[PDB]
């Protein structure tokens, strides 16, 4: 483990491995001493800006407040000793094997393993979108895997509840994201979804965007350039309309032709995902019961989630700018409930 990874953590606990280094988190394995049980520790330095700190409250809330197979289990937050010093966050985790983005890069999957691993993360979408709750980062590094296959999403603080900013990477964002500031939306989400199953079956993401510019000329070199008022009637913006009015006017790829040899209803509810108008996007539900996942489907235990108020995120609402005391005071709480 690398010597620049410090972490403050009680002695009951020996760092193993370093699993994860970013901007905003790294996380590490370690070894619970008294119970001889290995966890994954999430650390965070939340405040030197707002964004990082209201990352962190969404994240830890979202955690704390759902139970689903399908969703990391979050075991203990580390308490602060002061308020004063507390400058970092301490998320105590169950371990998992892996990531599907490591998964993906590292291993030649059956259609079976891909009809589970799309299956959970609709399923773990499903309800998240029924509590109205958005993800917004949907992506094979944020769904973990364990040995047996079992996947649960993770990176919860991008979220938003369905009524400079953390934005999710290009290659998995839906078009009118980049084309306008579109009212959040479960399609959102799903668009993302079909990026996965895209890269599981290809193997490689579909959409690897060098920038904006970029990431929308591969994307309508897939799905079809929208060409008629019907369709551009989704964007609001009428400069955006203009822009997609000056890319080229491409039909939308045979991807029977493009995955001979994915399974034919697999290619189906991918192109039922990768539609440009949102409101098109079929739903995690109607997914869920598409003849593609129907050895994984169950409509008897696929939880449908409890709606959240929007003020479970009021602090997305504020008017008056948070101070970083603001928030430093809100997580300090969200850490003690
Ligand atoms: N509970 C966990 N068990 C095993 N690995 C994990 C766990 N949580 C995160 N990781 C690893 O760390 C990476 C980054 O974690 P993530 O929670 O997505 O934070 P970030 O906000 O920095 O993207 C994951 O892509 C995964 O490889
Ligand atoms: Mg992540």
């Amino acid at each position: 483990m690398p010597k620049r990874i410090v972490y403050n953590i009680s002695s009951d606990f020996q760092l193993k491995s370093l699993l994860g280094e970013g901007a905003y988190g790294v996380v590490c394995s370690a070894t619970h001493k008294p119970t001889g049980e290995i966890v994954a520790i999430k650390k965070i330095e939340p405040f030197d800006k707002p964004l990082f700190a209201l990352r962190t409250l969404r994240e830890i809330k979202i955690l704390k407040h759902f139970k689903h197979e399908n969703i990391i289990t979050i075991f203990n937050i580390q308490r602060p000793d002061s308020f004063e010093n507390f400058n970092e966050v301490y998320i105590i985790q169950e371990l998992m094997q892996t990531d599907l983005h490591r998964v993906i890069s590292t291993q030649m999957l059956s259609d079976d393993h891909i009809q589970y691993f799309i299956y959970q993360t609709l399923r773990a979408v499903k309800v998240l979108h029924g509590s109205n709750v958005i993800h917004r980062d949907l992506k094979p590094s944020n769904l973990l895997i364990n040995s047996n296959c079992d996947l649960k999403v993770c990176d919860f603080g991008l979220a938003r509840i369905i009524d400079t900013e953390y934005v999710a990477t290009r290659w998995y964002r839906a078009p009118e994201v980049m084309l306008t500031s579109a009212k959040y939306s479960r399609a959102m989400d799903v668009w993302s979804c079909g990026c996965i199953l895209a890269e599981l079956f290809l193997r490689r993401p579909i959409f690897p965007g060098r920038d904006y510019r970029h990431q929308l000329l591969l994307i309508f070199g897939i799905i079809g350039t929208p060409h008629s008022d019907n369709d551009l009637r989704c964007i609001e913006s009428p400069r955006a309309r203009e822009y997609i009015k000056s890319l080229p006017m491409y039909p939308a790829a045979p991807l029977e032709k493009m995955f001979p040899r994915v399974n034919p209803k697999g290619i189906d509810l991918l192109q039922r995902m990768l539609v440009f108008d949102p409101a098109k996007r079929i739903t995690a539900k109607e997914a869920l019961e598409h003849p593609y996942l129907q050895t994984y489907h169950d409509p008897n235990d696929e939880p449908e989630g409890e709606p959240i108020p929007p003020s479970f995120f009021e602090f997305d609402h504020y008017k008056e700018a948070l101070t970083t005391k603001d928030l430093k005071k809100l997580i300090w709480n969200e850490i003690f409930s």
